[PDB]
């Protein structure tokens, strides 16, 4: 269970179904509908986020940035 506090950069959805090599463990398995908490997000580069007990790297253009606002309601 989840101890209480959540410690991850942000939150993003997959648009995209993805699918990596019977080879490559590195590459996470993206599919239509599935959130991936980003652990770290580097200035330049991939970024990198959990998914089914399995944090790996995944591109942006497959996701999509979810960011709530500065203003709400």
């Amino acid at each position: 269970g989840s101890s209480g506090s959540s410690g991850f950069c942000g939150r993003a959805r997959v648009h995209t179904d993805f699918t990596p090599s019977p080879y490559d463990t590195d590459s996470l398995k993206l599919k239509k509908g599935d959130i991936i908490d980003i652990i770290s997000k580097p200035p330049m580069g991939t970024w990198m986020g959990l998914l089914n007990n399995k944090v790996g790297t995944f591109k942006f253009i497959y996701v999509d940035v979810l960011s709530s606002g500065p203003s709400s309601g």
